[PDB]
């Protein structure tokens, strides 16, 4: 509910590198457009090879054998983790502020959902800092025997455009709480945010190369991070497509230790004993939230037969009721896409829906004529067969399908190779209880969509992704076990 | 169906001490009756105070720093409780006989629910021993911290008749898998599988005082234990009022801990859209189970008033056609109580019931001439200011109440010192979830009752308990915490 | 190193029950005396049954089901203590200062010990609100099991006067941290410092009635707590000899969970490949810290025979050399011990220690004729079988104790009732390994002493304590485990 | 010390697929050789891709949701693992003999090692099958939230031929536990006794299709498992080289999870303070170990220089009198190196050392006249930067540093694209302690070596590894996290 930054200062622009700005070696730079209006809100830093080789080096020195980030308590990275939030807290309404600018999202999601979840992502592991324990194990023999919870090292990190902030706090917030330091590439769509937040960095007083921050973009640098020789590990969110890159690159390179967080085609399932009235609204948001372009997005609405015409009918008018405009005002609903090329990808799947005989039931154009916005898109008899149907559209279009039976929803939800998220939609336990271990998805909703938070574990099944972000399962990608033996005199319980 | 042994080879009559047959110090006995036929079986050593010293000397020194029993590996601790489970199969049809001999369950209970419990209980234990891992800490300061799951040490266990063979397992298993010596007094009205197990025990290989069992009475053997200055821990499992005792000698004596598993009056909720068929059997056999001498037993049965009397003509049916004849008859569904003093409390709370202003519905007297056997009995109209109500009935006896809202009885059902157990019947989800919150006990079941198996932990709310026994949780009580914390020249992460 | 406020203002000297500033019912008031002048500060209230009933009234209705407390996100519990800790940052040189009034402690201890850990233990507890999980287990059968980390209720805690801050820091974080209310016995002694804190849980936002604190004597409110029969749950720190009443009335009211954490008698170890300067200065800081008035102290300095004169002659110099005085003054090292009758126990410990033959090496008397000061004081050639040696003087007392070999000293250190701490100081690996399994204590220190941080698991062995305080592992004892068992249709892995 | 048998009947020689032992699609065969004698054993089948289809089909269908093997209880995969490990036991002459037969090892380490760590690889985990526990988890919201340790489905597992069947066990032990489906591609080299331990899979009532093992060559066999777009995970135990490629496989297929347990240049570290007689026996058998082809042999001695020339001649010393000669002897310390390319390669460094400047000691060229043996070969004044110094031998030499520092030894120890394992001797707490944090490897020794049991984590930092295997760490790689978020009508804690 506050108001808005409408014409926000800039002041960082630059690569975020050894606790300073810093331009490309090549000292150029690239624009990001504000997908509201079209126009050109500046220029950042354009970091290459050479770039990541700067900053891999600095986090390289940081996290060396007695270093201060390697010496501190563990408690101090959480103190550090917990005034980074703070700060945040702090410069919420900027930073939402700019989050709308560059990203397009409504102000409304962009202070009250995204910030928030910023905020609590590094509270959460501030406080996993200090209590991610080994183990003493009693093993046989004369042995002591015990694990150290050592950080993985020099981790990569590569995150996507469609939740700038709250990307970078997923990925930032359990690498330093486990004593990790980090080369970040950020997207080319939306580098401002981060930015900022790299200068929150520096005042919270985390140690100089413990975080760097390159803007530049995928298969220049980003690559360069994914085929470094002296990156320990390399998390990466972002398309399936280059998630394939990405793994290769890591066997193509160093070994280097992989987390995948890939794309998605998440069936939500609303059975027929299911409320109606709230169904229709969580699978409406399932799919439109942050304008069709959330990873684990609903974007396949199934319906049982007895109640589909009902549902799709009151779908159809909450599409058409859906408020699409300027982001910073405080009851829009859907910003504009991101940038030129995923508005012309979405509009291109709007396309393809009808040639493949899809039902167009509402919507399928542009909004308006400037900016990137497009109105509100819900298709009717989808098939399975279908391009819309199997692809990653990631834009305001809802796709229903039909179904009779429980079997078949299961054999027609699961077969795809993504398996990001599901969810179910029912009044009855048994029902429910099934269908939590049938859908072969990383996260199953029931009666809900959309809850990922700091405690709840997130990642895919099959090409959905490999690994887990978030919760206490979060930290095991960024820890390197050591098993330390020791002959002892005696061995007693 | 498995064929029984009548009237066998009864060899074990003795204390176990220190792995030989002993008798008491006084040389005195004390008789066990079938409750059958009525007539006594055999006598068995009555243990008393100066035996349990001796037994806590042999279990002091099996547990001395050194020992065979400390220094061997936590893993052939393993191989130990896994031998004992392969020699329990090996002797199941003479075990399964032997507590239907001497306690009066069924041999189809007996055989096929109880010696399976027992046989799984080592064996899942057995599997602990050697993965109950202590810590490694990331504390403050220039320290390398860990903690070492040490054993308590010395343990008295004090078990009841009602499940003879299975109450002797959920003690035993935890408390060697974690590296213990106990002290075991078993109940006086079942003497005879326990000591037959120790026989196994020590053919399984266990060192000399590791296990100590004892026969005698509670006031007498009972209370050395829980009395004794070189006993650091007591389990105990018996009556509420016993465990206020065992308490009290705990702190009067040397500050032992204490794991107390006690009574209960645990209550099974059928809603209005519950599986009516399902739920009368289930709420049937809560109760009616074991010949209602079940600690868990679903001995308040709350329904919803729009099929009160459904369930309740239902209920009587099914408890008028319950087998009650000779436990060894392989489909006999009610044995005997246990022996003359508990037959003569639940005929005087029948008989109460009826003063109180309760309905009887069926049974409600003596069946037959010999031995020790009840007709089921169901009360209806049952009011919660009833003594029938409030006290643990502990036999055949099932009163029904009535209530009309869900927060109702979820009020009356928490009304009560116990907490042991309770279980809702419904096939909502909403609903089902509610009651898990809102009951008080140590375990709810939903559409169930009486799984309780070595996976599930076990334990009672206010007075039905201190303490888990069962599953991972039931390793702490075994189990003293040490942490060493050692200065180092140089912390990394 | 800031400077004390001299004269606080104390606002804050009644009771704190349900948000509210409270005169017990009797409007009684008692006086607490500044031990370095002997001069009343001034009156408290003085709590006795009816006061500790309203305050369990006040903690329950706080706990029932849909309260503020029990609804809010486990976060919220984490957010509320982050907040406190906050704001005894903000107020730490008062808190500090007001700490030196009343208990008499070194400002240096009280701001950069004490303060720092109290600050430390909320923070620290405030991550662990929401990362408490449960478990989901594959049981047997066609079922889904869980179990919930429920809170286990009304805590009555019990804390003592040698760190009052700090005591109630380690009762209040984990019990609010896993979502319990509490009524709070604070030490009759050093009631004002609590009294300023509770201020600030109310500043911070704790819904009224789940903190509650008690100011008065052990016997009449205490005993009232201990006894109560809607508290779930004790947890008591204080002496060995009130431990045994505690549990006792846990027995004789409504078995209530009990946590008990008692006296001591820790021995250190110095063998003689020890940096002996090093030794020297952890012995001597290990009994003096807090005017010998620390639990875990070391109270009797063990030493091998080729190293003893000269331990000895350093620590006679170490003794001779420490500051006593004002403890308002930064370079005083004691300040007077706690009132007048710990005052004048110590001199008759003293007094004994000579009449038994022990070998008085320096102080011995009062140090000046004001206040409760004692000089530093050692003795040597003390003997097993000395009462100095077997019981807690609790002052400014070292016991000097020789001895020859390995598996002697260990015999020599475990011959006690008491098990609270144990440290060894060596070079050797292998001596270190062995005397970390061999002690019998809850804490063994290596190379160190005194060195407790929230991180670490802190509780006796045998009669110094039942269950573990700080770390994970101090979450266990505020917990009540309920397990959910739910019948499915179809079980799958 | 056991009697072996010498040429016995080796029926299985086909591959085993749905529980059907059966020959490639292309009827082919390849031979395996006696490294003892260099005669041709017996042919074994030669799978290739249509076989792997085939044997990817059937793992499929086992592990369909609804199938025997996914209903089945956790415990009853537990059981099941238990009977695997009593067969083998019962076998336990039959297949250390075949072992040694076919790979050459002595049976003395066959029989007493080989073969005991298989036993209580399948005990340990059969253990861990039903104690895998996912969270409950108090997120935010109205919510009940869950985690389900799913198995991650199709799980490619290829292996080498140095410990052919302790790897095995490595390998499904832990795959099976956690309920996944195998499809195993032994080594080319050693075919036979992984294909015997599949008729007591069969034996032990193991559904069809749970474990399918192929023999064949890793360019057809291997990569059609890494390559498969149904194989959802693959372990992969081999070369480092090799290892890349199954990384770069998996991209490029289907996004399989991989865990890769890949080679080493392991150092042991000996102080000056070390027991020298120790040491010298320690870093011997570190290295000649299963004749140097351990994946962690320490294949680097680094020595104090003060120790240098007494380690040096002691070391040759028993370098000269190890017992080279037939493994059916029992006492005979050194069989053949396993087939002709390992045996030339060896010599080829061997004669690499000479030309480099490395001095020979001892040994240094083949053994005898018949099969595969090398001389025990030692060499001195080795240097960094020598080939022999980076490069995984695998075989029979021991090359020996000098070092002055702590701090040039770390470094030097470190200085390689390898972190299998580490050690250090040393009698000093402090410097121990060190070393365990400085050594970059997944497992450090100190004062002990080679101890890798089923308890501990094994596996490499940097490009020795990607995760870990055995202990309760290697179950995460064969998990697949499911999070399930449910709406509740109201929360409570
Ligand atoms: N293990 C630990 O964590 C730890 C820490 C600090 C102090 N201590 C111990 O505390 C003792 C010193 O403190 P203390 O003298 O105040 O001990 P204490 O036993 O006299 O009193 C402790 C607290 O309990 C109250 N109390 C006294 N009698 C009571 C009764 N009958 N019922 C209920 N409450 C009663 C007191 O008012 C006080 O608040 C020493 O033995 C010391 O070793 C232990
Ligand atoms: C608030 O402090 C405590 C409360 C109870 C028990 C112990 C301590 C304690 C004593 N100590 C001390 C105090 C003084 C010394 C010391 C030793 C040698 C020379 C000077 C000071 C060491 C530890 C600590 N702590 C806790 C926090 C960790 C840091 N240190
Ligand atoms: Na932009
Ligand atoms: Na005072």
């Amino acid at each position: 509910l506050p108001s808005p930054i409408l014409n926000p200062d800039i002041p960082y622009n630059q690569l975020f590198i050894n606790n300073e700005w810093q331009d490309a070696v090549s000292k150029k730079t690239f624009p990001t457009v504000n997908p509201t209006t079209g126009e050109v809100i500046g220029h950042v830093a354009e970091g290459d090879r050479a770039d990541v080789d700067r900053a891999v080096k600095a986090a390289r020195e940081a996290f060396r054998l007695g270093s201060p980030w390697r010496r501190m308590d563990a408690s101090e990275r959480g103190r550090l983790l917990n005034r980074l939030a703070d700060l945040v807290e702090r410069d919420r309404v900027y930073l939402a502020s700019l989050e709308t600018l560059d990203n397009g999202k409504p102000f409304q999601e962009s202070y009250a959902l995204d910030l928030d979840e910023v905020i609590k992502v590094y509270r959460y592991f501030a406080g996993w800092a200090d209590k991610w324990h080994g183990k003493t194990i009693p093993m046989d023999g004369q042995h002591f025997c015990f694990t150290r919870h050592e950080p993985v090292g020099v981790c990569g990190q590569i995150i996507p455009w469609n939740f700038p902030l709250v990307m970078q706090g997923w990925k930032l917030a359990p690498a330093l709480a486990t004593g990790n330091t980090v080369v970040m590439k950020v997207a080319e769509q939306t580098p401002l945010s981060a930015l900022y937040l790299a200068s929150l960095i520096k005042e919270a007083g985390f140690p100089p190369g413990v975080v760097n921050i390159i803007t530049g973009y995928g298969p220049t640098a980003g690559a360069a991070i994914a085929q470094h020789m002296d990156v320990d590990k390399v998390a990466f969110t972002g398309s399936t497509e280059v998630g394939h890159l990405i793994q290769k690159a890591a066997g193509d390179s160093n070994l280097k230790r992989v987390t995948l967080e890939l794309g998605g085609k998440s069936p939500s399932i609303v059975l027929a004993d299911a409320d109606m009235e709230h169904a229709v609204e969580q699978c409406h948001e399932a799919l439109f939230f942050n304008m069709g372009q959330c990873c684990c997005a609903g974007s396949r609405t199934f319906v049982e037969e007895s109640i589909y015409n009902e549902f799709l009918e009151r779908t159809v008018e909450k599409a058409k009721q859906r408020k699409v405009g300027n982001p910073f005002e405080l009851d829009t609903q859907q910003g504009p896409q991101v940038d030129k090329e995923q508005f012309e990808r979405v509009l291109g799947y709007i396309q393809l829906g009808q040639k493949e005989g899809a039902k167009l039931l509402c919507g399928g154009e542009r909004f308006g004529e400037r900016g990137f916005f497009i109105k509100p898109t819900v298709f009717g008899g989808v098939q399975d067969d279908m391009r819309i149907a199997k692809e990653e559209i990631f834009g305001p279009v809802q796709p229903l399908f039909k179904f009779k039976k429980i079997e078949e929803v299961v054999e027609r939800a699961n077969n795809t190779r993504y398996g990001l998220a599901a969810a179910v939609f029912t009044r009855d336990l048994d029902k429910a209880m099934y269908f939590t271990q049938a859908l072969q998805a990383g996260t199953v909703w029931v009666n809900t969509y959309n809850i990922v938070t700091c405690h709840t574990p997130f990642g895919g099944f099959k090409e959905s992704g490999n690994g887990r972000e978030l919760g206490e399962d979060g930290l095991k990608a960024y820890t390197e076990v050591k098993t330390v033996t020791i002959k002892v005199p005696q061995k007693n319980s």
